[PDB]
């Protein structure tokens, strides 16, 4: 089956736009990744830097994750990031959402051998 590794970078990386251009952009991507394929995930992240950048905060400040594991690190630099949130009118198989914009350091939580990241945790 597709890896950890890989559904990270699957559900969270977009390194071929530097920001979100338009309200559009949640709507397109959460369908594109295949996010909405069995239920609408209600709220995800993308993170608009190059894969080396963010599978490297793996080496960067270790912190509790929000669930009290302590395989979490937070980037030491902000990184630009898209907030997509479910909106009041989503309705599978229509899953709708909310664009947001925003430059802010990352929260990941990192396994295996290469180190790499598995889940996004929280922006801060």
């Amino acid at each position: 089956k597709e890896t950890a590794a890989a559904k990270f970078e699957r559900q969270h990386m977009d390194s071929s736009t530097s920001a979100a251009s338009s309200s559009n952009y949640c709507n397109q991507m959460m369908k594109s990744r295949n996010l909405t394929k069995d239920r609408c995930k209600p709220v995800n992240t993308f993170v608009h830097e190059s894969l080396a950048d963010v599978q490297a905060v793996c080496s960067q400040k270790n912190v509790a994750c929000k669930n009290g594991q302590t395989n979490c690190y937070q980037s030491y630099s902000t990184m630009s990031i898209t907030d997509c949130r479910e909106t009041g009118s989503s309705k599978y198989p229509n899953c709708a959402y909310k664009t947001t914009q925003a430059n802010k350091h990352i929260i990941v939580a990192c396994e295996g051998n290469p180190y790499v990241p598995v889940h996004f945790d929280a922006s801060v």
